[PDB]
């Protein structure tokens, strides 16, 4: 009824698949902020829906814009109400950050990699590039760790805005590391850290049918790909043909910012069914992103009802573990972080 | 060739799939512990696998039994010096024990359910029974509620040992509660806790399996299933059953300890391909299980090469969540097991 009235909004606003639980994901976040960074965080819905349903709302009477906030019209308070839409909760350890590891025992690797990273290379807006923070690029070598698949084991570091190689080398724990990018800013900023560092066992590369160097050689890749099914399958799937059998272990993030849950049921058949993959992890929020510089040039920004800056690090990412068995193989509308 | 005469003779103790990896968990684990749970824990492999591997690796020199302990000997050493296996690590946050969720804003609940299941019926060896710690009970409260699947929903719970649907009760999130169990012991204590708590809104209903009263009618489910494919299947297809329709929930523990990663797999394409859900959540070692009163009567038991009691609560599953979209359907023991 009201219910209705907004959703058909919502679908005259994007092509975004919208349910009942969307509309209230997004009320049930606007009660608990009026930030709009912190909407689209709390909702877990892609930004460019999480837009359509607060225009929407607002165009038919239930959110308005004020202060640069968006609140609950008297109307939307009856409605959320009615519907029994809670404000949203969270209970994230504050400990770990809901990473579920603690890097105590890391502390030094920490300070080393904030120290080394100081002059890093700036994200680049045509590479879709931002950085985790250091205290996630830490916690994924704990993780990782935890799951026996860095120490000795041969990584392949598929993409690396974050500079993971480098929290690797700092950690001491492969026998040998391969990376690769296509920025050269990255690749070179690596091997100039490697080859001071005296780390001999890494070799740096600057997308299609796997190189000799790259084909079933490594015990464990992690990559961050793209947030397209296209894309996630062929980062995704060419990681795992990097891996030398079952047994192997792979890692990546995939962000409810950017792509929905129907995005996620098809990624998930691509894993099961496609590669023959098992899911072993899935935990939300784990990478936190240090928020870019370009933001005012792209098309999240063009989107937003209210231009304003994020204040903290909205933009999160599940991280997702995968590992191989007999029988694995290797190898859009909810985008707007470009 | 150590490796590979390990595997064989694994093989010829089990028909679970075993890959290099297995063994490479086990002997990673063995260096962290001598403790043959801690071992099961540490490896994350399933008990009638790990007890394979250890015996293996017993029967060839690579291991030996002392004070009690699993420990490597000095042929045992060379081979993981070799194959480069150091001693597993783990890193899991102290603080929340690895659940993402703190439970500080649920210190009255928690109380107030501790209390409550004082007298709670023991674990029936009969029914698969085991019920988690209360910490992981309200730290379930906390989790289904920070995902948005508590206050004011309707809320079903299939089986509860856990009594999951009690502090449910006491939280007085959901509009209503509605839960089933075989147990008719567990049913009785938990229309009396009702009474006593007064809650008015729950049905309860003690029967073994499959009405009008559950079908399309719930916002969220819970429930725990035993772990075969089938069960799961069973279980898990007759939470979504449940469900009113695309953006409703469900929670379930799915274990390392009685199911490999190839069981994972089956299950996991289940879910994907028949049910048609996407997990939103894995998360590992979320529930803590209280060792139970009947396992000298057990599987598990029975095959350990020491039958030492367990010093600490070593069986955990990990925490499922999935949630409906367009097009999810419902439904309409095995040789990992072992904690019979
Ligand atoms: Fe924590």
């Amino acid at each position: 009824s009201h219910m209705r009235e907004i959703i058909e909004r919502v679908k005259e606003k994007t092509t975004i698949p919208v349910y009942e639980r969307t509309i209230e994901n997004v009320l049930s976040a606007i009660q608990a902020s009026g930030d709009v960074w912190r909407i689209v965080d709390l909702s877990e819905e892609p930004l460019p829906l999480v837009v359509a349903v607060v225009t929407a709302l607002y165009e038919l009477g239930y959110v308005a814009f004020e202060n640069n906030q968006v609140i609950l019209t008297r109307k939307g308070k009856e409605l959320v109400e009615k519907y029994g839409i809670g404000p949203r909760a969270d209970y994230t350890c504050s400990h770990c950050q809901g990473r579920t590891v603690e890097i105590d025992a890391f502390s030094e690797l920490l300070e080393q990699f904030k120290e080394i990273t100081r002059d890093r290379p700036e994200p680049a807006h045509q590479f879709d590039q931002a950085y985790v923070t250091p205290e996630t690029t830490v916690a994924r070598v704990a993780l990782m760790h935890s799951r026996g698949d860095l120490e000795n084991k041969e990584v392949f570091v598929l993409g690396d805005d974050d500079l993971t190689s480098v929290a690797l080398m700092l950690s001491g724990l492969p026998k040998r590391i391969a990376v690769l990018d296509i920025d050269e800013r990255l690749t070179k900023f690596i091997e100039k850290a490697a080859d001071e560092i005296g780390y001999e066992n890494i070799e740096i590369f600057t997308r299609k049918p796997l190189p000799d160097y790259a084909l079933h050689k490594f015990d464990t890749f992690i990559t961050d790909p793209p947030e397209t099914v296209e894309a996630i399958r062929a980062f995704v799937g060419r990681g795992i043909a990097t891996l030398k059998g079952p047994g192997c272990a792979g890692y990546f993030g995939i962000t409810r910012r950017e792509s929905s849950l129907d995005k996620w049921r098809e990624i998930q058949r691509v894993l099961l069914n496609e590669f023959g993959v098992v899911i072993t992890d899935i935990i939300r929020n784990f990478n936190e992103y240090v928020n870019w510089g370009y933001v005012e040039e792209t098309r999240a920004w063009r989107l937003l009802p209210i231009k304003v800056k994020p204040s903290y690090n909205w933009y999160k990412s599940y991280m997702f573990r995968i590992q191989t068995l007999e029988g694995s193989k290797g190898f859009d509308e909810e985008s707007s972080t470009t």
